[PDB]
């Protein structure tokens, strides 16, 4: 049988996986608001988390923590405009 609600798998790199991604690449002008549409839009959506001094890197829940590592391939280098890709990597806790 399926483990179940198996815990998510390391990223490329050895580092502590947990229930957000880290966001990079992202525009100059990005916020909560547009930030949480094109993840809402997902089939799975839970949170957002932003970080001061910073546009080009954010924080995101899916629907569960287990989730969040589908969102990851799903969302690699999300081209919100001409200049950024949202690249889409396990952060850490």
């Amino acid at each position: 049988l399926m483990p179940g609600q198996m815990p998510p798998a390391q990223p490329l790199s050895e580092n502590p996986p947990n229930h957000i991604l880290f966001l990079t690449n992202l525009p100059e002008e990005t916020n909560e608001l547009m930030l949480s549409m094109l993840f809402n839009q997902f089939p799975g959506f839970k949170e957002v988390r932003l970080v001061p001094g910073r546009h080009d890197i954010a924080f995101v829940e899916f629907d569960n923590e287990v989730q969040a590592g589908a969102a990851r391939d799903a969302l690699q280098g999300f081209k919100i405009t001409q200049n950024n890709a949202m690249k889409i990597s396990f952060a850490k806790k």
